[PDB]
């Protein structure tokens, strides 16, 4: 029942077009051109981050797909996309891109931006699509809600995203809901914490045959698995993401909710990273691309590992002066100068290429 055996995953044109058109002409290296245009075919996920993107982004890419499965494509191509636009949204951040507020009508707005993403993927049900829910919201209900707009948000985050799993519990559907990172919930502390909040959730959900799982590791740099533990995770003993969820699914497990995993790991491929500290996670230095997407892990408990975060896509400005500006993007750790989050950093795609492991 691995939504990722059987296909192949689309790589999607406007990553594409930002390595050809932006990156490509600035590289002098032969060899790293050529490594450039290889880059440019691995599939990774979409963003809805924004409701601007649900009539446009999302059915640009579904339409795509479909002309391409109807061509001949063999197997065929299956969609990745990240919902993410929860109200109050980043609820532990020092700063956040999200759009809308719980005090300002953001239930409603999000359950309207569900209900119309449903309604495309129901309009698109010959094409397979893979969903991440909402990257950074309820890890912070388990380590983060000392913070007030976190645990004013808490219900909220807790509300909605059992709605986003019931509207988007479709036959051609696959969701993985995310689940932080190995040093984020992996500490031994914060697992059964999380095993808790995370099978509840499914539960009381109804435990929606969509459903598959858990995403870890999103936009972040760790490890899947590396003999020795990068300096920067001491004294965590679950180091990397293969520690990680190896002692979180037999938890979840116990508790109704055998979770198949998909790992990020498009910026892990150096290791340890350039970050001096594991919170780090703004353009990191010294990181790679890592292991290619693929839906044959190795591992009975994760189904694939993928791109979620397109590495080259910024993380965040580091002008202190803008007013998107988070301080994780000004820190010595981070590359600068860097332009508003989304858009394309060259110097960030350069560095990930130079350090890709495997090679390109
Ligand atoms: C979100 O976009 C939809 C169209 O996809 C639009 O009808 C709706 O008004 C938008 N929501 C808000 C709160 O602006
Ligand atoms: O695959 C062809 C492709 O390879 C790589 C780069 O050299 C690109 O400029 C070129 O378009
Ligand atoms: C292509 O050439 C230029 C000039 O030597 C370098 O800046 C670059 O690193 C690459 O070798
Ligand atoms: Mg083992």
């Amino acid at each position: 029942g691995n939504p990722f055996e059987g296909v192949q995953l689309w790589a999607n044109n406007y990553y594409r077009s930002e390595v050809h058109t932006l990156a490509i002409p600035q590289i002098t290296d032969p060899a790293l051109r050529a490594a450039a245009s290889a880059v440019a075919e691995v599939p990774s996920f979409q963003w809805l981050d924004r409701n601007v993107t649900v009539d446009t982004l999302l059915v640009q890419t579904l339409s795509e797909i479909r002309e391409a499965n109807q061509a001949g494509a063999n197997p065929q191509y299956a969609a990745q996309i990240v919902v993410y636009d929860l109200p109050d949204r980043d609820c532990a951040a020092a700063a956040s891109n999200g759009e809308w507020a719980i005090a300002n009508n953001g239930v409603n707005n999000y359950k309207a931006y569900i209900n119309r993403i449903r309604e495309i993927l129901i309009s698109f049900s010959d094409v397979r699509t893979i969903l991440v829910i909402e990257p950074d919201s309820l890890a912070n209900m388990v380590t983060n809600m000392n913070v007030p707009k976190c645990s004013g948000a808490a219900s909220t985050y807790r509300e909605l995203t059992i709605y986003a799993l019931k509207q988007l519990d479709l036959p051609h559907v696959a969701m993985y809901m995310d689940a932080g990172h190995a040093g984020w919930l992996g500490w031994p502390a914060n697992i059964q914490p999380a095993a808790e909040l995370f099978a509840k959730i499914y539960e009381d959900a109804g435990k929606p045959r969509a459903v598959r799982g858990l995403a870890t590791n999103v936009a972040n740099y760790n490890a899947w698995s590396v003999s020795s533990p990068p300096p920067y995770t001491s004294p965590n003993p679950n180091y990397d993401e293969k520690h990680y969820i190896e002692a979180f699914r037999p938890l979840l497990e116990a508790r109704g909710f055998p979770a198949q995993f998909i790992v990020d790991q498009g910026r892990s491929g150096k290791q340890p990273t350039g970050q001096k500290e594991w919170g780090h996670w703004c353009n990191a230095i010294g990181t790679g691309f890592g292991m290619r997407p693929t839906a044959n892990t190795g591992h009975q408990y994760v189904d694939a590992f993928v791109w979620v975060k397109p590495g080259g896509e910024c993380d965040g400005t580091s002008d202190t002066t803008a007013a998107r500006y988070d301080y994780h993007c000004g820190l010595e750790d981070a590359l600068k100068p860097a332009p508003e989050a989304g858009q394309w950093f060259n110097e960030y795609f350069i560095q990930l290429l130079r350090n890709a492991n495997p090679p390109f």
